[PDB]
């Protein structure tokens, strides 16, 4: 099957209306893959401990959060993850999509790997390189139906396909964590300089170690440039995400109270009655009168989260994630999970831009009726007194334990059976789609870093590599390793199917939309989805869930 | 499929008649293509702004004819385009439809690409090039089937495929407008110095940007050197084209005067009645007698087009268009719509020409009935009275608005319920043949670039392009490009079909005939049509419609 | 009175790569397109003006 | 929004832009392949360029 191609190339996102508002997105991708022979041969403990102590270390006081030290398996077989927003839709589809349906769901996933092509390189005189076909050399394939191996969210790391399908792209190499005791001792840069910081790393333990293989675990295909493969449709079983954002917030819950008298006037204001006369219910039975306030709602709209929040385990410490909710007016962006990413020039940074920086973006939730203005929040001593004196009333600018920047806005966790909120929004283009669930028996009730969420099992990791191609001398008693220099390139169509739905229409007054405009230096200028004179391109993120929906 | 060719050869022209004088003529036609690698790789928005204040800018007075500023996207795939007489008919075939037949037709089209080949090109020693076959490489095919991409007829810029079988050619690269603003304003050479030209042109508009790729609107087929594609047949929907010229002008509509007798002499004229006492009508009451210009005829046969007019919109100035029509005695060429076209040697020029400069050639409308002689025309104040003084009768030589050059004739359009006029001739064979109508609610009667136009859907475009050939060493975060030379051939057959039917003959006097002579240096000398010494070929555009025929 | 108009209309296609021209609302204060247009005024006096169409551009040849 | 500026094969350009601030150049204007409705002088333009037919026109007013 020398000559003939084996798949073909497709890129188009179709939509199929089935009537009733339901509709079929089948968004395909393909991309022409670039796959090198990997630096080593074998698999390989690999230790990263950053305990140096000027800079960046983990030495030097206070510097817990620069904590890079773990330890991995790398492995010479390479992952190809095309688990991304912006690897299906082009912005204009997403756009739509945005503006014109309410709801999202996966359907069905396939792949297939074809017109592989393997070459080898050698040099000659001036010296130039040349290249040449390896018929009958072949590329490894492995697919892991029932994800025995660690999975590895390529999008976590901007190392999914790229997001251009005139561009070609690689698949990133494979690597997943291996336990490692760890402990790193807190200080600040203020603590005493004789204190002594203890950064330890430990031996591998037995009742942790996890050492797999592809070889060992996978049925490996051999893939010669005549042949080609296909995953077969995988089915999804998932929940819908809802493409809308909420507004009504506790103080927008229910019967607004009963205004007196219409406004006199234009510019008037109304007035309610006495709140020592008023109707209605609170929670707090030291005062008789209501006020919106005061007044008792359903459930409470979103929650305070403890922030910046670090804790420690085996492993070292960590951030704990935080749900993406509103930033408010107040802008606290880490108080409500604001998300900042840093992306390559294959997923959206511009083309143009040169220096080794990435592009980097911070997201702020769509939704706002969940988020926290942690300045205006407070607590209030009971039994209520209003107003209340300075020692009946904890707020911001108090401090704990005696330290001018600790809040209690910092160690306040307000989750509870009556907090509700909505979704964390997809990103698109550099959002993850789907993710695995975590393997215990008590799950979270949501994921930060991915809207679909498998109930059941994922999608398996597309594993690839290039077999050896030994030279005329080898021997296996030695360690010594000499491959003839080699590397191939081949094509990966997928076909993932959206089931989604039109929405409703009921608002006297226009809609809010996304859309595009000329005027210069704005976030949604034209030009930026557009090439430039040479050719550089630029996806920045988009905006979603732009039409507003009652919440109760 | 390496070692097996995958088509056929066939550039003949064959003719099928039914009986009745029906004529199904099939015209095959074959070359062989040559395809390089673009010279990017990405989609570029480029932008040509000639606005020197020197030679033939913009800049200097008086020259906005010569503006060229536009912005075009321009794309790394080539178009297969065989949209011109040229390439289906032998000079011989051309003459004998045009001598013989009277009626002519758009029947269906095919083609398909056959036995690719791609080669690399590598470095030598003296240094000398060496080529290789790259056996599993592929070459990319996409067909536009319902002309979702913008139409870009070849034919307009001597871009289609060329007209000899026996000489390679190769495709020309897509491309296609982009709106971007543009305003030029209008002076004269005499226009004061002080006076300061505005030149300007806009940034990307959102209501108007469309930006689209081949990757992402069409399934691409990929073919290695055994593989061949195929477009199905196309059933085209036009109207019949007439194959014959039309000569009675208003002069020679409907019933001659009744002469008073017979010609005394060979020799000797023959008189009517006197004006006075002649039947008939006019419309022109002012004066009691009938005459063969005042006499009131059917219709109107041709009428006045204003020249040189131009005309502005957002994105600039140009020449409006106008119906080619007769160029009458007096030769007002820009008048009457005389086409002039400028060619390559792969298009009729003859391969002994030396020099940058085209070939260039005028073309007169073969009709004698629907042109207008500028010179001879005039317009007369009413109520008329004849003679008229020169206070009531408006010409040429008067200026209008003080402009010694311009006169009522540049400026004045005659077009109304009355006219009536031939449709454009077809040009062998630098012509183009058929034309997508514009997706507009109310449509042009006519297009002036073609004869036939679509009336549902035009046949789609082929396109094609070199897959990368990546080399060892490649880098996706990197804007560098890497890419082993590479280049291929492969043949293209097609498959025309007409539907055409034979001359009647009932004039007494023998016809005019398209023929051909031995006379030195004259325009239809068979030495024009054969090879030179060294086989230089030279290909000249053909007289069509020599045939007269009744108009009424 | 009561009366029913009915239309027959079709979804549009979406093939651009760059995001396209949308009627939208907005919050900016005097924009044309400011959503405070389409309310009511604290006494219910209201303002419909015309509306843009035909936002999205299509190839004509 | 295709004007009769707009319609048909855009001229090739010479070469690609050498910066993204770059503009490219077609080829001489006596050199350049193409059809026009004036026979008086001899080259091509955008502006001279023969079009399919005329998008819109000049009205009375
Ligand atoms: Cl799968
Ligand atoms: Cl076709
Ligand atoms: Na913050
Ligand atoms: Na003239």
């Amino acid at each position: 099957g020398i000559g003939v191609s084996t798949g073909t190339y497709d890129n188009q996102t179709t939509y199929k209306f089935l009537g009733d508002g339901w509709v079929e997105i089948t968004a395909h991708a393909s991309r022409l893959l670039h796959l090198g022979m990997p630096p080593s041969e074998n698999y390989c403990r690999v230790t990263v401990h950053n305990n140096q102590t000027t800079g960046h270390g983990t030495k030097v006081k206070g510097n817990m959060a620069y904590d890079d030290t773990h330890q991995q398996i790398w492995t010479p077989w390479s992952l190809v993850d095309a688990n991304a927003w912006g690897v299906w839709f082009q912005p204009s589809d997403w756009q739509f999509i945005q503006n014109s349906m309410e709801s999202l769901n996966l359907d069905s996933l396939s792949q297939e790997l074809f017109n592989v092509v393997v070459k080898t390189v050698t040099e000659q005189q001036g010296a130039i390189k040349v290249y040449n076909n390896d018929l009958t050399a072949c590329m490894m394939v492995a697919l892991d139906s029932n994800n025995i191996l660690p999975y590895t969210p390529a999008a976590q790391t901007s190392e999914t396909l790229g997001f251009y399908p005139w561009k070609p792209t690689a698949p990133a190499p494979y690597r997943y964590y291996f336990f490692m005791p760890r402990q790193l001792s807190v200080t600040s840069s203020n603590s005493a300089e004789g204190t002594q910081i203890t950064d330890t790393i430990g031996e591998p333990q037995a009742l942790n170690s996890q050492f797999f293989t592809i070889e060992n675990t996978l049925p490996i295909t051999l893939l010669r440039t005549g042949d080609e493969f296909t995953t077969g449709t995988y089915i999804f079983n998932t929940d819908p995400l809802k493409l809308t954002h909420t507004w009504q917030t506790n103080r927008h819950l229910g019967m607004p109270p009963r205004i007196t008298d219409l406004p006199t006037s234009d510019t008037a204001t109304a007035s309610l009655t006495a709140n020592g006369d008023r109707f209605g219910s609170t929670q707090t039975q030291n005062v008789n009168y209501v006020t919106e306030a005061l007044r008792t709602r359903p459930a409470q709209i979103g929650f305070m989260q403890p922030h910046d929040n670090f804790e420690a385990n085996r492993g070292g410490p960590f951030k704990v994630p935080v749900v993406p909710l509103d930033i408010t007016a107040g802008e606290d962006h880490d108080a409500n999970g604001a998300i900042r990413f840093n992306y390559g020039k294959q997923h959206g940074e511009d083309w143009a831009k040169q220096g080794a920086a990435p592009e980097r973006y911070t997201w702020d939730a769509i939704d706002s009726a969940a988020g926290r203005d942690t300045a205006r929040c407070f607590v209030q001593s009971a039994p209520i007194s209003i107003p209340p004196n300075q020692n009946q009333i904890l707020q911001r600018e108090d401090a704990i334990a005696g330290r001018t920047n600790m809040h209690y806005t910092n160690v306040f966790n307000s989750y509870g059976p009556l907090s509700a909120f909505p979704h964390p929004d997809p990103i698109y283009p550099n959002g993850q789609i789907w993710d695995k669930e975590l393997d215990l028996e008590h799950k979270p009730r949501l994921h930060v870093t991915a809207p679909f969420v498998c109930k059941n099992n994922p999608p398996g990791q597309l594993f690839v590599r290039l077999g050896p191609n030994l030279t005329d001398q080898f021997d296996p008693n030695s360690t010594t390793v000499s491959r003839i220099v080699t590397y191939s390139t081949f094509y990966w169509k997928g076909i993932l199917k959206f089931k989604a739905k039109l929405r409703p229409n009921l608002t006297w007054n226009p809609v809010y939309q996304a859309t595009t405009d000329s005027v210069a230096n704005s976030y949604m200028n034209v030009k930026k989805w557009l090439p430039s004179a040479t050719g550089n391109m630029h996806s920045d993120p988009l905006i979603c869930r732009p039409v507003p929906h009652m919440t109760y």
